[PDB]
């Protein structure tokens, strides 16, 4: 009968989790619980308390707590999972999978104990196999277990196109199927500057360079930082997705969704166009792809099946 | 004829406090942001700035952010926020900390005034009373143009503790802390309310004293939890409010570190005092009628500030 | 939808209603149903549609409809009542109270039929007697029936003081108890610029002229417009009250609340300091008033009862 | 030394569109506002202005808002928005509306360009194409400093209908409408998408044709519902996006009414075209590669506009 705040738990209090927590609180999307392992309890509480102390200056009404106790996550409307080791150049794709999978299983189990009705958004890489792992561990219907990937890649692409044409990023669009890197399947033909196909504004070679920079866009921020991974744009990418769900916006967003025949694939998570709203993933949109695009996506899907085969 | 131009804000020092501020500034479309650090940290600075910029299509702000070690990129900044400085390492004395940071302020200020002769400057670097003073003397600028941050942060921690104690919105809680930062700050409970109701009516004294002491220790509370470095979220927010007040000439009444020429009985010092902050920087130091108890607490604060100023070379 | 958007119905689609609806939508507080009499159905649909067609420009996700059918208000979380008649030429004070009483009872019956669990915020003058009418007709708990006057009166006070001192309205606080007009009790003692008592910044004579201009603030706007009363600041005042409830903010705000011993009064609605949150009025706050502040609030309360004796 | 100061926007015509525009600009703190109307309506204009100001403490915005019939109060405006027009009356001919509004545009611009010789001007007043033309010729400003609004509003109505058809956020629908503000406007479905997907892939042809038509009648639909008056919320919203684009030098791509000097094969007229809008007003007309079908729908639109320009005294 009372009007209660949405409750958002963010698991992993490293740069991306914290940046997320702070953005969610500022936008008054609800109360935030920043979670990490017992050994990291003091810094998690320090970050959460520091964020809460900005509330009177920035003028947002939101609780923020830090914790290592998953009992504090009880009755979360949304949980965002950012726990685990980041993508870096020259890393063993298998080692990544092995350590993070274990983390997704231990986290998912504690999340569903205390919030059995929550919607879950996964950042942890590799995001297809880790979102798959939260899906199967959780026992949730596919509309409640969502992965982030395509929004971040479309943000880097739009940024590079906006700088290339010297126009508002507000009026530039991109469009990606599949995951990060080699797995990325962009549709330049469905990318525009104020409604005009980029393919009529930018020579093919310069467009192919922006696409390739988008593929290595993560590695680009790693190379600059020297001793971490991107966090500003990943966190902003999670917040757009959390907002679409909490405010039932019915956004069309690229997301990592479970396929049961869409694009001709079943039993997998894949970056596809999505409607995102109050029921989480409300539709996977099936485009008419050209023979070439179909081919590039069959290629992304074999990489997906390859990483799922590294799962114990 | 003059085309409409974006405001320009340079943030000197691209660690916790400067990067957090820059992102907030960018999200609020207060203008374009130049994030500046030493040559040795040029690339991490470029990474933070580019990561922030790649957030812009998602969060929906129009703002340029670049990282640089070339101060020439700061040219014609309306506002410069100085977070450049060094933390006190175990085995470094008080005196060597003041001196090291002093020397950073002199070198930073020289470059800032060279490329933006008309900018306003806000200083965070600790020890912030002494370092804001160094920036003032080095800049050659009139006092209205050189402002330190500390009060807004300390009132924010105080308003957080009172909001939690009473279970009410932080929006409806008011504090006032003058003096220095850390141990030296002077929270004034007489000028502190919830919905305009004096706090001494709503919270027993023993609890209110613990809230005052907790405010005083607020910095160390966060240092003790993080196990590397100091607070940045609330510090950054406090700088953003002060930047807003100036760029949008809002004439806020808030505590700022202001150069005194007689106010409260003191001259030739930066001290945390009530301020009108607007399009011309510190427009007024407001002189309150203090009690003997407040005056005595303020004078202890001034002794400590003069102690740190004696360590300057 | 598991994450349902909040639903706000605004009864009365004139100046205050329409301006309240457009602010609510812009702030994404929920979906808005704008309601007027069957005769004004089409202008109501056209105001609603016009605001909705601004949603792509201003960037808000919100439905706005106009209707003369209360079934459209079903399961509203909040109902804002602005329904009211403009006092005709050659109509007594008695018949004005009596005409708006009949409108509040008819409106309330429709409101409870379709949203028996809603919070009601009343603006309709005379706002103490009309809030009282909605409470009694509704059978709701007292925390779920609320009136607006204090916030608007504190807003005018704050504007005048901010003009006098040449400072941000953000750093000026006021406190107005009682009713509107001669009935309203501004407490200059509880009034500050940046926490500084206004009696320290403004000579008695200027502070007195500002208290009188706060008393007359409605009249002032009426006399400038020539046809109609204020709507911008009224609407803004209702939005802050709507926001304190939907986001469970627990503001301390002057609101028209039902008294059961507070200030030594019982069985009336009166402007008092209030904690406003997710349960509506969480408590009425009792200040230590001077002998003198007590006399003015008694003068006010006598004026409120005067109007209540006019209720059929 | 110059202190920081607010941007300054004068709104001419304090009716439905002006007042609504004024209240958005202030809430968003885009600058101080001066609401201008005839002397007969000075007190109602001051009443709106004061009502708005009295909301500022509640909605928490720092802006001055004033009402005036004296153009001296508009001195040194960065942006001037012109909404002034005769109130349409039962039985007023088209001649008398256009002819009267032309006179108003010439009188209003004379005063505007006298007190703000360096301002950017956005024109709403109908018939908007011919009226923007009249402000341009009377101002003696370069074409980049005199901009009309019609396409933002008309693409907003299109996006609204497509969003309702598909049940998706308006944030993810794009459209593009060229030409005039009449039945003659050209909504381009080819350059219109939902999440960058072509609308022809998602909406059947009969439905899409009905949306295009509902876009052409958009203004009329609102007139017919209101009974007395035309739309003002979406119009005010459209002016605000165009003011923001200029004040914050955003370099948006939106449809605006621009002086053509060869673009699309037309010379010496104002027409709704794809614009880059920024700190120097209209920075460029973008020439789309239209189909013969589109060229012809635009050619008609141009014919409708030249017909109005014939009636100009
Ligand atoms: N989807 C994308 O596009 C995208 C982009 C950025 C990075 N990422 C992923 O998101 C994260 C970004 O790095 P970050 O800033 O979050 O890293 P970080 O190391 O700074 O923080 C992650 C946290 O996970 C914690 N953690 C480890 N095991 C845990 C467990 N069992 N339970 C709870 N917490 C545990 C770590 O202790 C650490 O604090 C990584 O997981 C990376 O794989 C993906
Ligand atoms: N006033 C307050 O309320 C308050 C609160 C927060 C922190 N602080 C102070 O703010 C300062 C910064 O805090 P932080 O957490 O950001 O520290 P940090 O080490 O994370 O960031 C400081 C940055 O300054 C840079 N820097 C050093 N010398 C420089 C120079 N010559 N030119 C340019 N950049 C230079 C360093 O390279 C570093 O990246 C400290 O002095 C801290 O004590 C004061
Ligand atoms: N409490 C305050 O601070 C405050 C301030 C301003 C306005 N008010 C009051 O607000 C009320 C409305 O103000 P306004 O300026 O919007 O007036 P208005 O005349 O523009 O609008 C009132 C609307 O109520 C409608 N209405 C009448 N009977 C109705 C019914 N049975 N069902 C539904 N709708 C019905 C009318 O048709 C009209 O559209 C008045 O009572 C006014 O005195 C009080
Ligand atoms: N271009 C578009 O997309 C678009 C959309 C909306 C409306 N319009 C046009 O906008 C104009 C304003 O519409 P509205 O709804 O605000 O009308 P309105 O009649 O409510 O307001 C117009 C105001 O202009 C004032 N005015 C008239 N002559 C003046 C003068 N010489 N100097 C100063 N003020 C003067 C009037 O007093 C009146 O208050 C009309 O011409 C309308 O047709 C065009």
């Amino acid at each position: 009968m009372a009007m209660k705040r949405k409750k958002i738990s963010v698991i992993g209090a490293g740069f991306t989790g914290a940046t997320t927590a702070f953005l969610l609180a500022q936008k008054e999307l609800g109360d935030v619980v920043l979670v990490d392992i017992p050994q990291l309890e003091n810094p998690t509480k320090g970050k959460a308390l520091d964020m809460l102390e900005a509330s009177p200056v920035l003028g947002f009404d939101a609780n923020i707590i830090g914790t290592s106790d998953y009992a504090d996550t009880a009755d979360s409307d949304i949980v965002v999972i950012t726990a685990g080791i980041a993508r870096k150049p020259g890393m063993s794709r298998d080692d990544l999978v092995t350590t993070n999978q274990k983390i997704m299983k231990q986290v998912t189990k504690e999340v569903v104990k205390y919030s059995p009705n929550c919607y879950i958004i996964v950042l942890t890489n590799p995001v297809d196999a880790m979102t798959y792992t939260v899906f199967k561990e959780s026992g949730f219907p596919k509309n409640r277990v969502i992965g982030q990937s395509g929004v971040l890649d479309t943000a880097r692409f739009r940024t590079f196109v906006a700088e290339e044409l010297n126009i508002s990023v507000k009026d530039v669009t991109g469009f990606v199927l599949g995951g990060h890197g080699d797995d990325m399947v962009p549709l330049v033909r469905y990318s525009y500057a104020g409604g005009i196909p980029l393919e009529k504004l930018i020579p093919k070679d310069r467009l192919d360079a922006i696409v390739e920079r988008t593929r290595k866009g993560g590695y680009e921020i790693v190379n600059l930082l020297g001793n971490g991974s991107a966090y500003y744009a990943p966190a902003a990418s999670l917040v757009e997705m959390v907002e679409a769900i909490l405010k039932d916006q019915r956004r069309i967003l690229p997301a990592i969704a479970y396929l049961e025949g869409e694009y001709g694939y079943e039993g997998i998570y894949l970056g596809v166009p999505t409607i995102l709203g109050g029921n989480g993933i409300e539709k996977v949109i099936e485009l008419e792809l050209t023979e070439e695009e179909k081919a590039a996506l069959a290629k992304s899907v074999e990489s997906v099946k390859n990483v799922m085969r590294m799962l114990e």
